[PDB]
Formats: C-alpha cells, sequence, structure tokens
C-alpha cells in the first residue's frame, strides 16, 4: 500500500462512513443472493452483524498508515472466523461482494481508483486473517 | 382496518420512514437467508428495489384512511408480480420477513400494537394483489 492508495482509502471512507449502515446491509442482501450457500453461517441478527463489519472497516481506515499495528486484532478475528465455519475460499467472494456493494450504493461517488485501493486493503486483511 | 389501526400505522410510520432504506435492505438480507430460492427472481439492483418497495409502503400509509382507493394500484402491482414469477404462497413469506425486519431494526421502538396493525395492512395488500 503506497501513499497514493492510503489517501484514496481515507478519501473514499468519508463517503462510505455516512452511508455505512445501508452499505453494510446491501452487502448482506447481495452476498446472500450471489452465494446462497453462505447465509447458513450467519446466525446472529443481520442488523447487528452489519454494524460489526462496518466498525472493523472503520478500524482498518483509522490504522491505514500502520496496518502492521492491526496484525494481532486481525489474527484474532481470523481465528474466530474459523470457529464460524468460514474457509479460505470464502474470502474472495466476500471481498468481491463488499466492493461491488460499495460501488452500487455510491455509484460515481466511488472511483475505479478507490475501488482498486480497497481491493488491496481487503486482500491484505484477508491474508492476515487466514495466515 | 379500524380507526385505532389507521392511527397506529400513521404514528409508527414516523419511526419506520427515517429508517426505511435500512429496513428495506435488512428485509432482503433476511428474505434471501430464509428462502434462498426467491433471490433468483430479483434481477435488478437490490438498492433500487428496496427504494421501490419502501415507496409503496409509504403510499399505503398515505392512503391508509381509504385503502379501498388504492385497490386499482394494488391490482396493477399484483398483475406485474405474476409476471415476475411471484405466486400466492410467496406473500406470507414476504409479509413475515418484512414485519420481522421492521421489528429487528427498531427493537422496542416498534410497538406490539403497531406491529399488529401492520400485519393486518400487509394482509390486505397481499389479498388485493392476488385476488
Ligand atoms: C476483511 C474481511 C472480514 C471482516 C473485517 C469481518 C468482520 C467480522 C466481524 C467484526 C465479525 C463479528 C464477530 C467477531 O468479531 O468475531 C464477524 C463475524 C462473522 N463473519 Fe466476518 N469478516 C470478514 C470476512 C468474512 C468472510 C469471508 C466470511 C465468510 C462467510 C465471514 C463470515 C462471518 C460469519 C459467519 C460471522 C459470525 C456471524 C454470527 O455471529 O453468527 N466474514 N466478521
Ligand atoms: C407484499 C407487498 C409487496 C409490495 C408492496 C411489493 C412492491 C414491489 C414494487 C414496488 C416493485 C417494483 C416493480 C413494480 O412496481 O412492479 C416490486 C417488484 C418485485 N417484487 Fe414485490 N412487492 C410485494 C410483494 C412481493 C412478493 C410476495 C414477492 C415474492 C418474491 C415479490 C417479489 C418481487 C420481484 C421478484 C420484483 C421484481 C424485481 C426485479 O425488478 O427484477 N414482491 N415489488
Amino acid at each position: 500500500i503506497d501513499q497514493k492508495e492510503k489517501e484514496l482509502i481515507k478519501e473514499s471512507w468519508k463517503r462510505i462512513e455516512p452511508n455505512k449502515n445501508e452499505i453494510g446491509l446491501l452487502f448482506y442482501a447481495n452476498l446472500f443472493k450471489e452465494e446462497p450457500t453462505v447465509s447458513v453461517l450467519f446466525q446472529n441478527p443481520i442488523s447487528s452483524q452489519s454494524r460489526k463489519l462496518m466498525q472493523v472497516l472503520g478500524i482498518l481506515v483509522q490504522g491505514i498508515d500502520n496496518l502492521e499495528g492491526l496484525i494481532p486484532t486481525l489474527q484474532d478475528l481470523g481465528r474466530r472466523h474459523k470457529q464460524y465455519g468460514v474457509v479460505d475460499s470464502h474470502y474472495p467472494l466476500v471481498g468481491d461482494c463488499l466492493l461491488k456493494s460499495i460501488q452500487e450504493y455510491l455509484g460515481q461517488g466511488f472511483t475505479e481508483e478507490a475501488k482498486a485501493a480497497w481491493t488491496k486493503v481487503y486482500g491484505i486483511a484477508a491474508q492476515v486473517m487466514t495466515a
């Protein structure tokens, strides 16, 4: 992640954050339609789940200048995901769906350059989570 | 529906409406989780679909004192639904899921009395759409 990518993340988050509740919920709707098999893994209220996901995305943005500082928390999160029945192959599907959902909700407000930066940040988070 | 029910619809809409985008999106997530098969019927972006659904709920509220007046609109809507592949048994599924989603998102802010009124209104709408 270069300084240009870090900037795009911070800038796009200013448009994501005010829309975070809707984006998170759209993401679940899209995920469950795209991959009908994974919805069985989500066993708590989706409203609450969405808030948790978007909170962590916020934490990634807040620490975007030092992501290594987040290795521990991301490792713990990946470990809990194993306990939820999540496997490595789920991660690209969720990443694709999340990025497509942000794109859908924000439209032109979300640039290709921003989407590319978020792709890399997600890939990094998923790498740490799956070890 | 009776006068008290009409009032409950109007008053409870004051809490539903400001949250309507979130409730709509949560509804599709819950719907697609509960019955993954229906998600194939939804061909257009879910963000736009949720807005359309919540627009019609708003119309039901606007017309709540004279639902008889909306019968032609609801009949047209029901006719279009048939074309989408929607069938009678889908209506209770959608109704249950919609009410549960409003309940989930608002928590105790969605009163037992308001929920009972909304249950009856959805039932009426469903009946007109499918008659
Ligand atoms: C960057 C990637 C991801 C992030 C930031 C993330 C974030 C979270 C968070 C914050 C929670 C709350 C529970 C906890 O903290 O342990 C959670 C739970 C969960 N996540 Fe993820 N997640 C990611 C990827 C995935 C993937 C790929 C899946 C695959 C389906 C997934 C499925 C689940 C499930 C099933 C739960 C538990 C739901 C329940 O409580 O029943 N997550 N995730
Ligand atoms: C119960 C009250 C319902 C209301 C108020 C409602 C509202 C709407 C509205 C406003 C549209 C936009 C298109 C149009 O106006 O014709 C729509 C489309 C649609 N509805 Fe409903 N609906 C209801 C019930 C259902 C049910 C029970 C199903 C069963 C799955 C369903 C599935 C669909 C599908 C598949 C579409 C088309 C999506 C697309 O554009 O591909 N709806 N609905």
